[PDB]
């Protein structure tokens, strides 16, 4: 049970990468047997009241105090089956290089988000990008597009890509933008 | 509501505290809370629901309820539960018999564990109408709002969480029947 | 004086009101009595939780007002929005006509699946318009025209269940019979 | 310089009530996401969804008044302008809200007439004539509501956006559009 101590120290070290990717509300269905119903609802309420990142921070607070045998592997499995293969792979090997290399394109898309909202319609490329987002994120993007309009939906799409753990989502996005012939492709340089 | 009757009413509430806090959202009996509780205590209970969730709000509501002394607080509580829709929970408290609510535990755990498969194969728009009498009236309304603002998986998860907290003795069977009408991949996983 | 008495009756009957009233339909009449934040909080509650939770929040605010004439503004707003039945009940504090509808609220709740399968709102919406708020009829038509018959049929069923019109069950029977629909055989009043 | 920061904070605090009646911060967050913490950005978005624009703007100002990085104020002005808040930008930049105060009379009149507006105006008829007075994303949300919930729902959303418009002449543009459509509401809206 020194492995656990080493596992706890590393999570705190990499909490800034984790909270930038993980929306814990998406992996609570795979971890419900490890958390109290009250803890599940507190994490869910924190997401609705403050956002994904603070919800992830609270989820880690609970995660770092668990003691049952195998709590860490349960987290890895929950991440994987929810769709966080990239984040799961990074945590399992404590190597965030593939996620660090994405920082440049996280900064670029966030800086260019106004042009993104002005020139991209999520209804045109969401299917091509469904391998870079959690299935529920794609569902929320379509509902927002259907209730609030194109610009509102495009912003949700941009925010979801920024938190994607797929090492090549910038290239996936470039290909989708070119297939639809979008003014934004001229602003998106991958290779 | 003498001294020997409050003690029995208090003893009964604590005896079933885990059954109550797993079913009751005190936000739904707010007209009872405001006429029997201090206004400040009501707002703390409301803050607890918004900030922590229904279960923590129910736990806090019970703390206040167990300290009341006013005449008729217990029977008023039962009356509130019934008119809110908590017929099963109200019927259980009056007769100290939670057998019908205990038989549901088997299906509460099953749906909780199978929640990923539920969200993946079920659309509340297909079964919400069939399941209305198993949920509180406000729960049906929030399920549709979530379904329309966040999508199918989000609405399905809220529905599953509301079924888990249902006190209707036969909601597992009603759910199975609705699932069969649509011929859904989840029916093979839901045995009653 | 009468404010204090009117305040006490609202709390007594709040649960009947929030079963009928969607405050989103009377906020255009009441914005001068509520802070802008309170108006928008009620609107967000409607979008996030539904009419009933929005009505509960509106009543909490309404029960703390003190300005002169807030109650009379509420009655008039109910009328101009279309809540004639609910307005008539509040003026006399007699909810017998709305209580008597509970039997048919439960029946239409039971039969909503059969309703969605056999009823087209485009056929009876006009006959039932005086049982619904005008804005509800518009949303039923938008749903019917964008999402299909069942979606509009479900929206209609949910709106009738919340109707304060004392004779909407009989109006529904007659309209369904006028069109000769398979659901009329299950709807007898 | 700290002097300019200090003076800019006092003036923002001085006008916080004019700002929070016009500014929906969700519309200028894409231009300022680089100046706020990810947590602060998402909390502002949750506040909009949970409480509305005014509470979101009030929360946004609390964060704005604690910034210290070089150029945060000019970034705020740039975000406002390019989002479409030219009038509010002109008012904040020059500390003159005369044009926005002069609108108070017509904000009150339209709000009072909101029932008559919803009953006689269809956004499909005047939205194009009025798009100059509204944020581009507001026009998209008006059409989505108009197309999913109907005319009265869209008409009320339209009035709410006009009420928060920072264009000094939106009352006159509305009158002209209502006359072009020959609308029952024109008899109630002059000047
Ligand atoms: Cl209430
Ligand atoms: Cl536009
Ligand atoms: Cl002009």
């Amino acid at each position: 049970a020194r492995q656990t101590a080493e596992q706890r120290q590393n999570l705190q070290a990499f909490r800034d990468y984790i909270k930038k990717i993980l929306d814990p509300t998406y992996i609570l269905s795979y971890m419900s047997s490890w958390l109290e119903d009250e803890e599940v609802q507190y994490i869910q309420a924190e997401k609705n009241n403050k956002g994904p990142m603070e919800a992830a921070s609270l989820f880690l607070q609970y995660l770092l105090k668990l003691q049952s045998e195998g709590w860490f592997q349960a987290f890895l499995d929950a991440l994987y089956h929810a769709g966080y293969c990239g984040l799961c792979e990074a945590i399992e090997s404590w190597d965030f290089q593939k996620i660090e290399k994405l920082e440049e394109h996280r900064l670029l898309l966030r800086r260019l988000e106004p042009e993104f909202k002005a020139t991209v319609d999520p209804n045109d490329i969401l299917s091509e990008l469904s391998e870079c987002l959690i299935n529920q994120e794609c569902e929320e993007i379509r509902q927002i597009r259907d209730t609030k309009g194109r610009m509102a939906g495009a912003e949700k799409m941009a925010e979801c890509l920024i938190r994607s753990d797929k090492e090549n989502w910038p290239k996936v996005l470039q290909l989708a933008l070119e297939k639809d012939n979008s003014k934004f492709s001229e602003l998106w340089i991958v290779d």
